[PDB]
């Protein structure tokens, strides 16, 4: 029922208590220099906002800026989890392939938590809206091959930061994952401001909504959460990106059976883009026994290599 925040930060599993982490005023920016656009992402209790950021950073740039914030429904535990959130990315500190912390505006008025803005939107989007594109002179630069492969690397990259930090992501999905200028791919997370009440890919399971069909058999079943299990999401993603945005296990009903499947070795079959090499990677990930996937930094260094 209550929101807990999405990634976590391990120090032993213990857990640090992300409340616990400093927040350091410096992040901390004038909410009146900014000039709200339109809704990128909304859920039930939060949501992503274009704006312009008047004289943001060092160089006291003016650029668009995605913003978090909640809404007037939004309780004690959402207040929380979004603070959360910001000490959490002020402790990771910056990567290429993150959606990076810009600011923040805690003092006079609501939590607003400042990040990049990603102009291309989501990847499983981009990359609907793309398959379209292509088959459409049959009924934007299409895409090639080595795109696909600089995708996923450019996220196991970011997967790869995460985990050098002892960060756990635990919603690791296309959906979750931005593309920025350069079509640069940056893994985020939108959490509040996403509408998961609505999300036919979050299942219902007891009192939760998971993205089940993107869970490792250790979360679904012991609701462990590890780098390794996030690296199984990883696979899922991968399976998504070749695919070209298709839902996973398709037209497959969430039921017993489906986690008995799961639980038992059942894997999808080849995407239709995915060369045998990715195919594999994609296995590996989702080995049954959790210390028997690969790295994030073994799949970045692959996948690096593959992209040529
Ligand atoms: F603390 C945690 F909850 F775990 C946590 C840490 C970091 C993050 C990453 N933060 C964010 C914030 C907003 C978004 C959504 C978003 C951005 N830039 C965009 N540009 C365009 C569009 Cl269309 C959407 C976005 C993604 N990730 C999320 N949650």
């Amino acid at each position: 029922p209550k929101y807990q925040v999405r990634w976590k930060i391990i120090e032993s599993y213990t857990f640090i208590d992300p409340t616990q982490l400093p927040y350091n005023e410096k992040w901390e920016f004038p909410r009146n220099n900014l000039q709200f656009g339109k809704t990128l992402g909304a859920g039930a209790f939060g949501k992503v906002v274009e704006a312009t950021a008047f004289g943001l950073g060092k160089e006291d740039a003016v650029l668009k800026v995605a913003v978090k914030m909640l809404k007037s429904t939004a309780h004690a535990d959402e207040k929380e989890a979004l603070m959360s959130e910001l000490k959490i990315m002020s402790h990771l500190g910056q990567h290429e392939n993150i959606v990076n912390l810009l600011g923040a505006c805690t003092h006079g008025g609501p939590v607003l938590v400042i990040t990049e803005y990603c102009t291309y939107g989501d990847l499983l989007n981009f990359l609907r809206r793309k398959a379209e594109a292509m088959l459409g002179p049959s009924l934007g630069r299409p895409l090639e091959l080595r795109d696909l492969l600089h995708f996923s690397s450019q996220v196991a990259q970011g997967m790869a930061f995460l985990a050098s930090k002892n960060c756990i992501h635990r919603d690791v999905a296309a959906r979750n994952v931005l593309l920025t200028n350069g079509h640069v791919a940056k893994i985020g997370d939108f959490g509040l401001a996403r509408d998961i009440m609505n999300d036919s890919n979050y299942i219902v399971k007891g009192n939760a909504r998971l993205p089940v069909k993107w869970m490792a058999p250790e979360s679904i079943f012991d609701s462990v959460y590890t780098v390794q299990s996030d690296v199984w999401s990883y696979g899922i993603l991968l399976w998504e990106i070749f695919s070209l945005g298709l839902n996973p296990y398709p037209g497959i009903l969430v039921n017993s059976k489906f986690y008995k499947l799961v639980k038992d070795g059942y894997q999808m079959a080849q995407p239709a883009f995915a060369p045998k090499n990715i195919y594999s990677i994609m296995q590996a990930c989702w080995a049954l026994e959790p210390t028997h996937r690969p790295t994030f930094q073994q799949i970045t260094s692959f996948l690096q290599e593959q992209a040529q």
